[PDB]
């Protein structure tokens, strides 16, 4: 059968200069494998194609510490694989980056309703290896609160049409709504605690 | 006695251009140190010899999430040393890379029989330091389900014949069958649970 | 609303050659998010602007081991993010680096009073990516015991004045005193233990 | 008072071409901070001075797995800081690298007596940043069983003679014998278990 990567390492994927297919326009928050997950899509740089890369995510926001101190712009770490090595990417085709929301996540108590008033910026940083030269580069993007879609899911972009594993970039930025619990992960766990008889 | 590495760092190993001795042709699944382990062999690049390198492994496959979503090509992390630093290689001679299958592994429930119908691709990525220039490079390979041999074991390639630690590459790709439990690790643990009186 | 980072990765921050705005002149020890934290500020290099960087911290001091051995200069690790990935910085504007003091920290039993007699040197090492060339560099600094201010807090340097997220470097090195517990973290935990009825 | 590192990052340390002061000639196994520790000293490269560097250690040896398989040359990971970040070195002067022997260490059951018959090779790999160019390099060394000294301790090499933090390399390779328990760490823990009344 057709394989994505040949024995010698050659990738069998069938994919303008304006770098707009690097990161998806929006991020989404919906269920995946039983967990509410923050997701965004990464593709590649049109003028500097990469195969390998490392990705990191920071949550930027203003906040008042319990001590009463106002932090104009604080950065909070958003785990996107440092605890598995999943942050070391293999860019054979687009990838849906996942941030599983839990008690360690800054988004632990982010619910659909709190989204209305919340104000933040999810910054994504990808430092990849340009295949052609071998040197390193970096691409960044950002998702403000209005660019994070609760209850949405990314359309798939990979298929097989005649021995060719194809990537449909016309669906790169496309998302669709799905029935998703409005509760924050903290609330879900709070409800789990109160569910015990 | 003869040493593999001199005090000054010189390696004492006695080893065409077609890069075919970089990764073993097949991967195997058999017992090592009491654990069912996924293994494959890494050697080196004939046109760009490396001494240092980092290795990572991704499991590529199609799957349907519990939510009913079909993921055409999902990548699952296969731990090959990130939790020990064992993924930072010292390429003095061929190395048998080990993925110890456990509850954290995507192969946790992979048994000999399920292999027949299963469909996947184990992609290996090695980014090493070319000794001659000092610059970095990358080599990749892949193992589809039909290239993963259950119950097989790699032949040893290192020996000492007259003060020379020799590498026999004619046995680089060679494997042999050994009595191996057909059960998946999950099943083994399931059987351990039911064994308690 | 105004965003810190555009969709294409461009940062929207409004900032002599003498490199003096790279690290704050002093470090401080005060409460943040309910934890006594060692903090210092990092900005950037005026002659080689960086956006990405990794930071590490070492505690240098003389000490006598329980075995009676005197170590003229021993280096102790000061966790500044290796256990979260928070040590991989996004230098969009100044950042207050935090070392949360706990049982794993060399400063676990450092109190305001012990500061008087204590003798040490907190060395900070930042290896960043110069935006202009793409190559790597390193900057270092040090904080002796007399440059660590107990009970002090850094003044904020970020604001928004007419669609511009501004950085006021005139306050880069500025700190102010705040009511802070004089106890070491070990002592705080010792007092917590004795508080149990 | 005199400081090791100036505020601007300049190190205040007062230190032929043959690279022989990079790694100590021998490694030692003795008590430090209540733990039996494997130690060796690292200094620097005379022809390519480094300030920053990462260090890793591999245990090379032949062994027979519980399955009866003979591994001619197996590599076992020797933790030298990957679980703290202590492996990311600051080479301001010589450093005594420490491997704290515990249940996770390949040397867990290595005792003074077993040393007589044991056969192995502790390979050390240091990849550092040459201060002058900014490019990366690597240095390696090895310690066979006969080069690992049980019950020995390294002489200190740092001192202060007239505002100068001096490094005496004439003592770089020097070690001295100290009363050290002959037991392996496993044995020590075995004795701790049997000590419970």
């Amino acid at each position: 059968r057709q394989r994505f990567v040949d024995k010698n390492g050659r990738c069998n994927v069938q994919h303008e200069r304006a770098e707009t297919l690097m990161f998806s326009e929006h991020a989404v928050i919906s269920m995946r494998d039983g967990k509410l997950t923050l997701m965004f899509r990464v593709g590649n740089l049109r003028n500097s194609h990469m195969v390998s890369a490392q990705i990191r995510c920071k949550l930027l926001k203003s906040r008042q510490t319990p001590e009463g101190e106002f932090l104009p712009l604080d950065q909070l770490e958003l785990d996107v694989g440092f605890s598995t090595g999943a942050d070391q990417l293999f860019l054979v085709s687009p990838l849906t980056i996942c941030h599983v929301i839990d008690a360690k996540s800054p988004f632990y108590d982010l619910s659909q309703r709190s989204m209305q008033t919340e104000q933040f910026e999810v910054v994504v940083i990808l430092e990849g290896i340009v295949e052609t030269t071998g040197m390193t580069c970096q691409a960044r993007t950002s998702y403000t609160e209005d660019e994070v879609l609760w209850g949405h899911r990314f359309f798939p972009v990979i298929s097989l049409e005649e021995g060719f594993f194809k990537v449909d970039y016309s669906q790169f930025h496309a998302t669709f709504e799905v029935p998703t619990p409005p509760y924050s992960v903290k609330e879900q766990e709070e409800m789990l605690l109160m569910s015990s008889p």
